[PDB]
């Protein structure tokens, strides 16, 4: 028994970005959307400049305790070694809107051992109080 | 009675770009994106390169007819006399997963007299072979 | 004898776009840029978003007449066919520093006739008051 | 008496970029350029897509020994503490056409001490092999 989270929005990936590889880079808002609908389905998909947007990943979705979620992903390019598998991400909320999300892979595509933790940073995109002037649609 | 139309997935905004404002634009994919969702749910969002991107619209959505269906707005940044409003689009399929868009707006934010018939392509987003090289996620 | 135009600068290509086909499309800045120094050295480069801008063009330059310059051009990957040819650029200076320019083309890549008038927009780039808040540089 | 470096040409700033920051970035390359021409003339401005490109900073340069340059900066609004006055940019240049750059600046826009290193990572611009398909101009 847990209390649901706020799972369901559209989240941006951020990166860390630094003109100095010796200084800790600075978070910054990315390419890629997650789309976690209200009736349990993910999509992820990446933008690209001048050309057309690219969906890199599908499937359902539920909560599974207080601090995880689970994808259970159809397909995807982006991580094809998790095509028609379940994936768990232990997330935590920070401010602003961040989640912070780890998850962990056993094997890599060839069936290899790969036992790896991966880390992303998501903001949760919301509605500003003005439509931005000199804002490209 | 109509058959249901394939509107449930991710839409990227089209526009049409010329050098030369003599020669008839070529259709090219843009920076907002719509997902109607398979519960019923719209929400429009506009990508800021280098910053955070940003919710323009929401609410839901049900084909009518045919050839139409209405969005029912709670809030709408980018047109904001639809707040609280529905707005019925008529739709078209075209090819390469493209579809065309118009819908009309009687008033204007004031009240005044608009009567403007408004015009949107977009094209579906959908799944690549393989993840890009060269992509920044 | 001719006075000389103010020529010499960092260029902007423009485009017009437009949601509506049906509606003459609205002047846009563009990815692309035109070096003119004060040395008599032009450069056209292209940025591409995520990745490597490109040269796509290089010669030198000089002004010839009253309402014309003219490029002389080593490469360029944009247009092969000037390739080691000179260019005639006719050019308006308009208002908020843009500059509307048009050439002409004798024959195409193969040698065949092709007789064709080409036109571009481009507006200078200047330093503005300060320096924005949220740019990615 | 040292042999003149390959300074000019057209250098896009870049960054160092991971979605994990427990991981070293990666060189991306990013928005803004410098132009050092052949005159002696310096200029860098920022591209801010969807929107018009701006000038950044200008002024004259020289090589001053085997391994630095110096600009001699009129105005600089990304660094207005700059402005008509030197700043010497240690430089080294790596494979790839990477160009590492380091510039010590002793006080800030009020006069207060600051006394740091800046550190930044350029790339040469060159031409490719053919103009790509679906790039936007």
């Amino acid at each position: 028994a847990f209390e649901p989270a706020h799972l369901q929005g559209i989240w941006q990936l951020c990166h860390y970005v630094s003109e100095n590889p010796d200084i800790p880079g600075v978070l910054k808002p990315s390419n890629t959307f997650k789309v976690l609908s209200d009736d349990g389905r993910i999509v992820n998909f990446t933008i690209r400049p001048g050309t057309d947007a690219i969906i890199t990943g599908y499937g359902t979705y539920r909560q599974i305790s207080a601090a995880a979620y689970k994808e259970s992903i159809e397909k995807n390019i982006h991580l094809p070694m998790l095509d028609n598998k379940d994936n768990i991400l232990e997330f935590e909320m920070g401010a602003g809107g961040v989640m912070y999300l780890k998850y962990f892979i056993e094997k890599d595509l060839n069936g290899n051992e790969l036992n790896t933790w991966f880390h992303e940073t998501w903001k949760r995109v919301t509605m500003p109080p003005v439509f931005p002037e000199d804002i490209v649609r």
